[PDB]
């Protein structure tokens, strides 16, 4: 029941889709080297049945074709800008946007461009600046892939085991071995760079509900620095820890992950927040 279509956009043509749901809308965000089709369980599931859930595939990823421009798309702030030139075309201004890896990057990005976001939920997301890298990630030999351009066959699926968790489905690699490699290599120097908005002050500052959702078991961020993270306005007044999850709660322990995930849209389409500046 899924409404799979696609876009002509500046950035190339992408892949888009929709569950039938009849509520709020929520975007999700695939993280490096997946796509949309990641959130099977949400699209597909109680989710996806009662709010309108979007899961684009990013340039470069998935059923989207390569960016026309790799040094413009291929960057958290690029991705940015291609989400909301999706949104834009889909004619809807408020989603909740909730951001996976790299797709949770992108959604801190996109909160200056898509300024009625309702809420941003991101799950394997440390919001670091650049010289913090190394407080926010952890160090490992899957962590070194994220920016390496060309992936053999057993980085294909190292990869899609570590990022993905369990359990193992043999589409995973499609996913990932379709990647444009390019975009790990440029968006991973950008980010060093200092190329795009400095995403510690940007989550500090911002004012609209910003949820946090982990997998205790994480092999990529450090739990601990991201527990003491300051975010404006951080939901529940904590960050969320879900057990026997790592990098991909959502689909890893999806009972659990879709808790949070309905009563985050319920919060955040339901009850009144304030901008008070
Ligand atoms: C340069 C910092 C890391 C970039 C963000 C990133 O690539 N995060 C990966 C890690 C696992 O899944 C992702 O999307």
């Amino acid at each position: 029941t899924i409404n799979y279509h696609e876009l002509e956009t500046s950035h190339g043509r992408i892949a888009v889709r929709e569950s039938e749901g009849e509520g709020a809308p929520l975007l999700m965000i695939h993280g490096n080297s997946s796509s949309g089709a990641i959130f099977a369980p949400q699209l597909e599931g109680e989710i996806g049945k009662k709010w309108r859930v979007i899961a684009p595939d990013l340039p470069g990823h998935g059923k989207s074709t390569d960016a026309i421009d790799p040094d413009r798309s291929y960057s958290m702030e690029g991705y940015a800008d291609a989400m909301t030139e999706v949104m834009q075309q889909l004619g809807i201004a408020d989603a909740v946007v909730f951001g996976w890896g790299l797709g949770g990057h992108i959604g801190i990005e996109m909160i200056a461009r898509y300024p009625e976001m309702r809420g941003l939920m991101i799950t394997g997301t440390p919001p670091v600046a650049r010289e913090e890298v190394g407080q926010g990630f952890k160090s490992g030999p899957d962590m070194a892939l994220a920016g390496q351009e060309i992936f053999s066959e057993r980085d294909v699926e190292s990869y899609a085991r570590s990022t993905c968790g369990e359990p193992f489905e043999a589409s995973l690699l499609d996913i990932v071995a379709r990647t444009d490699g390019r975009a790990r290599r440029i968006m991973f120097e950008k980010f060093g760079s200092g190329t795009g908005g400095n995403q510690r002050d940007i989550v500090a500052e911002a004012q609209l509900p910003i949820a946090v959702v982990n997998g205790r078991d994480e092999p990529f961020v450090e739990l601990d620095f991201v527990s003491k993270v300051k975010f404006g306005n951080l939901w529940e007044g904590k960050t969320h820890v879900i057990d026997n999850a790592g990098h991909a709660p959502f689909r890893e322990a999806p009972a659990e992950f879709d808790a949070y995930l309905a009563r985050f849209i319920r919060d955040c389409t339901q009850l009144e927040h304030h901008h008070h500046h």
